Order: C-alpha cells, then structure tokens, then sequence
C-alpha cells in the first residue's frame, strides 16, 4: 500500500524556513529503518532540502518541470504519471513530504506513520488534520527522551477505519 511518514509537533508543525526546528536522532533513525529498501516519494522542496537521493531507498520526486532531473531519481510530472506509477506498486511506498504532497496524496494512502513530538516550535508549514472519522490508531510506541533526543515524543501508526 501507499503510506505517509512524517514527524510533527503539538501544533502539527512539520517545518520552518525549509528546515526542521528540532533535531531528533531517534526519529531520523526510525525513518531510515522504516523506509530502507523502499520507494520514498517527495515534492521538489523536500528533495531540494535533502540535496541528494537517500541511499538504499528508491527516490521519487513529484514536480511538473521536465527540466528538473536530479541524478538517481525517478521524476513524476503529472497526475497521470503519478497514478500510473502508483497503480503498478506492490511493496509499501512512503510519501515523505511536502505539506502540499501530503495533502495531494492523503486520499490514496492507507497508513500514516506519525512521530508526534510533545513540544511546540516555530513553524510555517503543517501536516493536515487527521480525521477521527477516517483514521484510527493501530500502534503507539512512546519514545525515549534523552541527551540526544531533548523532547518527549511517540511513534504512532494510523490505518483507515
């Protein structure tokens, strides 16, 4: 199936000035372990902030510009190209970002891996609302606050009701 994977704070902030306002190694390691060997799908801003394809993942970028063609990535330019690509999928695919792409794909996704950080940070981009009428928690794992991870957090998995 197709899944969203995202880290957000108490107010659903997912970014500030194209960067993350927090640093949580535990979440980066979780993201890496979960996405390893799988396709990750991201918008242009997300790819740009990363700068290069993530190793061990099949990197996919969704942007319209046909001149945008970073090395080591599949680029999907239209709603038709994205659906056809989605239609052939068999393994779990991860949409990793861009509030815009998260919004565009919410309807074809059946699972959300949400890392909730229990703190508030400056933010200018947010993950959309998760409807209680549409989603329900199927897994919840408290995270470990320590010297490397300065905030309480939790790894949550939602699936459709």
């Amino acid at each position: 199936m197709i899944s969203h994977i995202v880290a957000m704070d108490e107010n659903r902030v997912i970014g500030k000035d194209n960067r993350l306002p927090w640093h949580l190694p535990a979440d980066l390691a979780y993201f890496k372990r979960v996405t390893m060997g799988h396709a990750i799908v991201m918008g242009r801003k997300t790819f740009e902030a990363i700068g290069r394809p993530l190793p061990g993942r099949d990197n996919v970028v969704v942007t319209g510009n046909r001149s945008f063609r970073p090395e080591g990535c599949l680029v999907l330019h239209s709603l038709e190209e994205v659906k056809q690509w989605i239609a052939s999928r068999a393994d779990e695919v991860f949409i990793i970002g861009g509030a815009e792409l998260f919004r565009a794909t919410m309807p074809i996704v059946d699972r959300l891996y949400v890392t909730k950080i229990f703190a508030s940070f400056p933010g200018d981009t947010f993950y959309p609302p998760i409807s209680d009428d549409e989603w329900e928690i199927v897994s919840y794992t408290p995270g470990g606050k320590d010297e490397k991870n300065p905030y309480e957090h939790a790894f949550i998995i939602y699936e459709r009701k």
